[PDB]
């Protein structure tokens, strides 16, 4: 069998919680005035809700509705209580109120809105300083629902919205975010499959916080090299070759037998065999700008096949990529 596996840093967080701090099945959700809402356009639809820009008529202020599909009520509860947990910590989403939309006949939850720019047309004009001071933004909250014991589980540049105007940025939609409990075993159908960590792609369930620093690293990949998204299978199994055609097929093999992992044997035709790759062959003088050796040194710390030897959120920031960002 697999050998198990622990989170290197806040591992007993939620164990000395209280429990209803973790305990989301036993959330009593506090409803408030649907009638406080007014829907103004609709953003978008996914397989699990559909989302709105409205008005609250109490202030007059845009909000954000996420009224959801028919889920699992316990999904729906382990969504409120993680961002009701999360409410108030660096560059975290806002709930602000949870109503019974009375058409869908299910939860809607309004958010703070963010006047934010779509990340296609956003990526085109960041510097390498925007670069740096947003990635040290997503790490402070990071390290935050980290510290109290969720993980997010679909980090993508989707789920980061950014207002340029004023250098703000928000982490959302954490419908698929889990608390971390130490020898769980997880579900591997999370995040997107150009972020999908090694992890999950060789069906490893008792993964933690460090998926996360994975999917970050494919986001910087993307920024810094100018190639969106940078690992791009056509589906789960090419996503991993894709991954080994840049890391290497020894290291691979040296991850699962750390692990006594098996691979998938439909590998056995398409996987081949790939020598680690060398950052700087992706560096070309239409991304040169946004590349540095701090930047491709830091890259190379958070995507490594072993969870275990990933920079953690915390140890990302005290990295000297982010020397040059200005702290106030
Ligand atoms: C414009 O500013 C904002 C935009 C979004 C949010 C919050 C969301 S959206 C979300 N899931 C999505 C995403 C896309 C499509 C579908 Cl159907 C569901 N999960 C959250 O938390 C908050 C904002 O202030």
């Amino acid at each position: 069998g697999p050998v198990p596996s622990r989170a290197r840093v806040y591992t007993d967080v939620n164990t000395h919680r209280p429990r209803e701090y973790w305990d989301y099945e036993s959330h009593v959700v506090e409803w408030g005035n649907q009638d406080d809402y007014q829907l103004v356009r609709k953003l978008g639809r996914g397989k699990y809700s559909e989302v709105f820009e409205a008005i609250n008529i109490t202030n007059n202020e845009k909000v954000v509705v996420k009224i959801l599909k028919p889920v699992k009520k316990k999904k729906i509860k382990r969504e409120i209580k993680i961002l009701e947990n999360l409410r108030g910590g660096p560059n975290i989403i806002t709930l602000a109120d949870i109503v019974k939309d009375p058409v869908s006949r299910t939860p809607a939850l309004v958010f703070e809105h963010v006047n934010n720019t779509d990340f296609k047309q956003l990526y085109q004009t960041l510097t390498d300083y925007d670069i740096r001071f947003y990635m040290y933004e997503i790490l402070k909250a990071l390290d935050y629902c980290h510290s109290m014991g969720i993980m997010h589980r679909d980090v993508k540049p989707h789920n980061v919205m950014i207002d340029h105007e004023h250098r703000k940025l928000r982490l959302i939609d954490w419908g698929l975010a889990e608390f971390y409990h130490p020898g769980q075993e997880y579900n591997v159908r999370v995040a997107s499959r150009y972020f999908k960590g090694p992890e999950l792609l060789v069906d490893y369930q008792m993964y933690d916080y460090s998926l996360d620093m994975w999917s970050l690293g494919c986001m910087l990949a993307s920024m810094i090299f100018r190639k969106e998204p940078f690992f791009h299978g056509h589906d789960n199994y090419d996503q991993l070759v894709r991954i080994a055609k840049v890391l290497g097929t020894e290291d691979l093999y040296d991850y699962i037998d750390k692990y006594n992992i098996e691979l998938d044997p439909r590998f056995n035709d398409i996987l081949g065999r790939h020598s680690r790759k060398r950052w700087e062959r992706f560096v070309h003088s239409e991304n040169q700008h946004l590349v540095s050796p701090e930047a491709l040194d830091f890259l190379d710390k958070l995507l490594r096949y072993d969870h275990q030897s990933r920079l953690t959120a915390r140890e990302a920031m005290e990295h000297p990529y982010f020397y040059t960002v200005v702290k106030d």
